[PDB]
């Protein structure tokens, strides 16, 4: 077991969205436990997790500047980004979706941080 990974799911992976709008970025970040104090931003990664899991070898990943990977393939993503002044709920969030490669770093094989600085 490997905690980390654990929280990688929790904190950014969510298998099957349907409207990545803002009252979804609201719900989910309620939902996965984001906001005390409400993260100012965090993105969602779609799909399957063998795509992403993936990344972490050759298969779909290329090692990326100090000990990071950059996967070979796009995702679908959704970015959840705060808006308004404060740092603590109600939380409000603007939704981006996107399609593109994810920067990871990988423990074990398994992904344990999402690179954030890609999505702002």
């Amino acid at each position: 077991d490997n905690s980390r990974y654990t929280h990688f799911l929790t904190q950014h992976y969510d298998a099957k969205p349907q409207g990545r709008d803002d009252r979804y970025c609201e719900s989910i970040m309620r939902r996965r436990g984001l906001t005390s104090p409400c993260k100012d931003i965090n993105t969602f990664i779609h799909g399957n997790k063998r795509s992403i899991k993936a990344i972490c070898e050759n298969k779909n990943g290329n090692p990326h500047r100090e000990n990071l990977r950059i996967s070979k393939s796009s995702f679908q993503v959704t970015s959840c980004k705060l808006h308004g002044g404060s740092p603590w709920p109600p939380c409000q969030y603007r939704a981006t979706a996107g399609f593109r490669n994810v920067v990871v770093a990988c423990e074990n094989g398994l992904p344990v941080h999402l690179d954030q600085s890609i999505f702002r």
